[PDB]
């Protein structure tokens, strides 16, 4: 239904720009220049007609934005050329040759029940010169993926390297994490890892830190935080209008509370929250039993620190586990209060919650799917049937309302995963946003993607009246695709370079919130690159742009399009916003390695599932090889490479650690460290 | 068909007890003494009616033998004790739940043919109580297997530990071996190997020993060992008988040469290949190409041979390549010239050679399987035909010839598997073997088990005149498992226990070859386990006796015999002969483990496969979770214990070494191992 596909992209191109000028308006105007300005004043460059930006974003070279931003952004950004890349050679042979087989003679909107149009290329059973060309297609495909993908994760290999090399010094490339302290009656945690490590890292043990559980004292600051927020908005409220509310400490939820002054009412609970923190840091500081059996430990040289990271240290490898430590800003503090004894409950509890959000979340799916000819309720008819309501509106709905509905039922998921991910128990932001990503990928393949289209191969003809179902079902597929790609592709870009929520936000803490200058920098809020969403979402355009990549080459355009938009909205972000919260250096470029190849050899699967319904065809003894090929060239890569992202060599620290020697031969590394890591609450 | 088990039986257990007999009559005699107690020479503890000794071996402990012949041996021998482990309660409960179900009512010697015959066990369609008790038996055949060798490989970590700890000083406790030098124009690999350590390991690096190609110098050698071992022979015989043959250096091949004296001419020959062996002494020395881009190279402490071990050197994981070393015994010095290129090369022909091996050989497992009623050719009638030929030959024939045959025909296979490994390049014996008992056992798994029972299902009644075909076709391969146990099992381990060739050999050597004394230690050849063939046995018997485990228990108890008497009779053989050639301490354990995780596994789909014949029976809800189980406690177990086995950790190195540098604080570590792997040629 071609024309349902048309009034979309119309709709949406639409939407998409009226975005960038109200961007642009807002922009120009220097008194919100702040939050549209993040960096700069981050960074401390700044201080205090509309598509100019596009040619100014694509000046700045890759070195000095990997220095602006951090080399995380940039290769997170090169995804997108990666993609690209794979994809331009994709769009012109697949619509080269898959097209001109023999939009002049293809599907053209059709359905299955012609079982009188008998139209020319239509069903399986012999098609010898068609099925060989999509075969040969295939092969060729997947060979350039490969090719590209090699390409890719070398340069990627090359760049980290050659990164942290000339990476600055960091209190994180000594120090060293150890798990699962064996614990002894009469020694505590510190002395049993002083005693250790003395013995087993010798001229090399520079020293330790023990883990605290203050996690309920950091729980207390925050609620500290948030009453003196209160208080503080509280008390712009009386300055600007003189009146004292009787609110019961929530107004909404507030109950018959006297509050007469109220003032007296916060300074009174402020003082108490505080001198209960006093008692709780006195209990904190004085109690054994708080300690953890974890600590963490700082050495002397890189060399020390790689060689104790990638090595087990005692008989039991479940005992004194030891791992690579990240930064003071980058440990989640909160997961270092679970002893690892629990760690696999929580994950097998935590795999339970995740199958049934994922069962679960087939309702809403299958919702959506009912996007069909299907209206509301009987009772309604003088509500919903209007002078035609049947012509061009309908086309507007079934190319608009899936995808508004689909894009907003996906809007707190990231926020669900990301407390799973949490709760699960990681210690470290990057850890979590890589797991929280696979996890989101994972629930995509399997609710948005296949019960999506098993649904709507479901729903007409109601299963074909109870392989040779899907090999008619697929097409109409391919056209909710388009629909979706469109308006949370190009409209969703276009709302992410608006950044309207951080605005208003800002705009509200200025006005009610902030007292004074120099909350500026408190009050501003980049927000991070948010890896967790912009990873599963392109992942997904991967898989979809890959299984359909034979079979329907009219899908290609619009996931170019998304690459190129957001390709360049998203170097302009990270030039101006989108300050990196942690700093993993190319950390996770194998799980786009191993994603993609995922994405490859399911649509290899596919293609020899809709190929192979003629049995005997002669197709399965090439279809089946691709898959292996698939996975084999993937290891071929992994042992070829991967290193360089899982593990840190030794001539590099050398060579690093001899260098800085030469540089700075009057360093104090021991009090430099050694309070590193202490607490976040413990100044 | 009970008689023929029945006569086979008989007259295994008849040849066995002649062969126990026969070994009683040669070890009491004293003159050959000797080889049937190979050690206590070796050992060097002695010098110069019949059952008695089989109480004898069951009385000294593990840890005297540990002490005795290495962890290895005992290891090796407790995988018997393991597979008892596992099957004694295999055998009671499956033949006291299966047959009791109701040799009292089971197959009782039946064929498909029975169309009319129409017996109460016969065919799938419902049989819910049988089926449910056949899955809930498999169920708990698989727990207990897990339980079993979770608890045996605890109990061989554990040993391997202890050992590794208190075990004595050996020069490869430090020499580590590094792969892949990078060639340079200027620099000799020797110096290149020196810059980077004494730079990138401080304070640890202690020599270096740079690897050399004298392979030709070692065919050259062995040819000279060769022609002096003619020499004395053919001396032997002149001095015994004064006479010259004529000979043309074959004798059989040999030519019409004159070889008047032949004595001038050994001697002649002799100096010409010494004073050649002299020349390419001289030109290897004085020779850079022939330096070889890998060398041995040796460390101060453990701690740092371990720590440069376990990780990698240089960015390019191809580029230094560094691993543990073994033994300068242990190292097989031929493949230490075929340089790192080339490696994937040979490992991929020799996958190559290996598929046509294994496919080339269902020829004569068919020509096996052919044991049916058909007999030898018509022409032959008087030959093949007598009186009766047709009652109890028939049943000693379908007993007796399959299993000979079959045995017959995997006679030279692991000396071809021993070249394939060879050939591929592995530069250490223990590699070697353990590599080419896991080809051994794909190639037993894929033909001689796979390939026969299929060849069976296929002969009786032509694919059933063209699932439910080997549902019934199962059983008398059954049959032919139980033949073939016998001969290769029971009659096997009495020839390994009678020691023919060996001794047949030494005596032949001592009547012709031996001229003096002090030769008898090069006379006497313990041969050694021979991992590479008891391995692979043992496995395929675990394989078949876990897939017959529910189907069949007749099978179990001809397993559970070969396995006490394999027991004992290696006990014996370990203790008096086979010492051990190298000394892997328990390394090869983890394929045990993989081993029968796979061979449980295959059992479980099997079973799959006969039962879930009538589809939708309510059976595969439960027997497909059984596969993924035991993967999942595979992975258990491989991350809970492996460790040990794979890599060495450094709290052991360092109490080893302080305990050592407490015992000997006068140890000339670098003139001890400075010596060490030079090569065997060079002194």
């Amino acid at each position: 239904t071609l024309q349902d596909i048309g009034v979309s992209a119309g709709i949406n191109i639409l939407s998409a720009f009226v975005f960038f000028i109200i961007f642009a308006v807002l922009r120009l105007q220097p008194f919100n220049d702040r939050v549209y300005f993040s960096k700069w004043y981050l960074k401390g460059l700044r201080s205090s007609k509309f598509l100019n930006w596009m040619p100014e974003a694509l000046k700045m070279p890759e070195p000095e934005l990997i220095d602006h931003a951090g080399l995380d952004s940039v290769v997170y950004l090169r995804i997108y050329w990666l993609g690209l890349k794979i994809f331009t050679p994709i769009a012109v042979l697949a619509w080269a040759v898959l097209v001109p087989v023999n939009e002049m003679a293809k599907q053209l909107r059709n359905v299955t029940s012609s079982d009188i149009d008998k139209l020319s290329v239509s069903n399986i059973p012999e098609y010898s010169m068609r099925f060989w060309t999509h075969i040969v297609m295939a092969y060729a495909f997947t060979i350039w993926t490969c090719y590209v993908l090699m390409k890719e994760y070398e340069t990627i290999a090359n760049m980290r390297l050659q990164f942290v090399a000339s990476e600055a010094r960091r209190p994180d490339q000594f120090t060293v994490l150890v798990r699962n302290v064996p614990p002894d009656a009469d020694e505590s945690v510190s002395e049993l890892v002083e005693h250790f490590f003395l013995v087993n890292h010798p001229d090399h043990y520079l020293t330790h830190q023990v883990v605290c559980n203050a996690n309920k004292l950091a729980d207390l600051v925050k609620k500290k935080k948030k009453l003196q927020n209160w208080l503080d908005y509280y008390q712009l409220k009386y300055a600007r209008n003189n009146s004292q509310r009787i609110m019961v400490k929530l107004g909404f939820l507030g109950l018959w509370g006297q509050k007469v002054d109220a003032i007296e009412h916060y300074i009174a609970e402020i003082d108490k929250i505080s001198k209960e923190i006093s008692k709780e840091r006195e209990e904190v500081v004085n109690d054994p039993k708080a300690i953890m059996p974890a600590a963490f430990v700082s050495f002397k040289t890189r060399w020390a620190a790689a060689v104790c990271a990638q090595t087990q240290q005692t008989r039991n490898p479940t005992q004194w586990l030891t791992e690579w430590a990240p930064e003071p800003r980058d440990v989640f503090w909160s997961n270092l209060a679970i002893p690892y004894v629990s760690l696999t409950v929580r994950r097998l509890i935590m795999h339970v919650a995740f199958f049934f959000l994922t069962f679960f979340f087939i309702v809403p799916i299958a919702f959506v799917q009912s996007l069909a000819t299907i209206e509301g309720i009987v009772k309604a008819a003088p509500f919903l049937k209007f002078i035609v309501d049947d012509k061009f509106m309908k086309s507007v709905i079934q190319g608009f309302l899936p995808g508004i509905a689909l894009k907003l039922f996906l809007a707190f998921l990231p926020s669900i995963l990301m407390i799973m991910s949490k709760f699960e128990g990681f210690t470290s932001i990057s850890s979590l946003e890589r797991r929280a990503a696979f996890r989101y990928y994972i629930f995509n393949l399997v609710n948005v993607f296949l019960a999506s289209v098993i649904a709507g191969a479901a729903f007409e003809q109601l299963n074909s009246f109870l392989p040779k179902t899907i090999g008619v079902a697929i097409p109409m597929k391919a056209t909710f695709f388009i629909t979706y790609i469109m308006v949370d592709g190009w409209a969703g870009v276009a709302g992410e370079i608006l950044m309207l929520k951080p605005l208003i936000m800002f705009h509200l803490k200025n006005a009610f919130l902030v007292k004074t200058d120099k909350d500026r920098e408190e009050a501003m809020d980049p927000g991070s690159i948010g890896f967790n969403t912009g990873e599963p979402r392109i992942q997904l355009y991967f898989l979809l742009g890959l299984v359909y990549a034979p079979v329907t080459p009219m899908l290609l355009p619009f996931i170019l399009v998304f690459f190129a938009l957001a390709y360049i909205v998203y170097r302009h972000q990270i030039i101006n916003v989108y300050n990196q919260e942690y700093e993993s250096a190319a950390a996770f470029w194998p799980d786009v390695h191993g994603r993609v190849i995922a994405a490859l050899v399911i649509s290899q699967l596919l293609l020899m599932g809709l190929l192979g319904t003629k049995h005997a065809a002669l197709a399965a003894p090439f279809l089946i090889a691709l898959p292996v090929l698939t996975i084999g060239f993937h290891h071929f890569c992994k042992g070829r490479y991967e290193p360089a992202f899982i593990r840190y060599p030794l001539q590099e620290a050398m060579m690093k650690d001899t260098l800085e020697t030469a540089r700075e031969p009057n360093l104090n590394l021991k009090g430099y460290l050694q309070n590193a890591y202490v607490h976040p609450v413990f100044k």
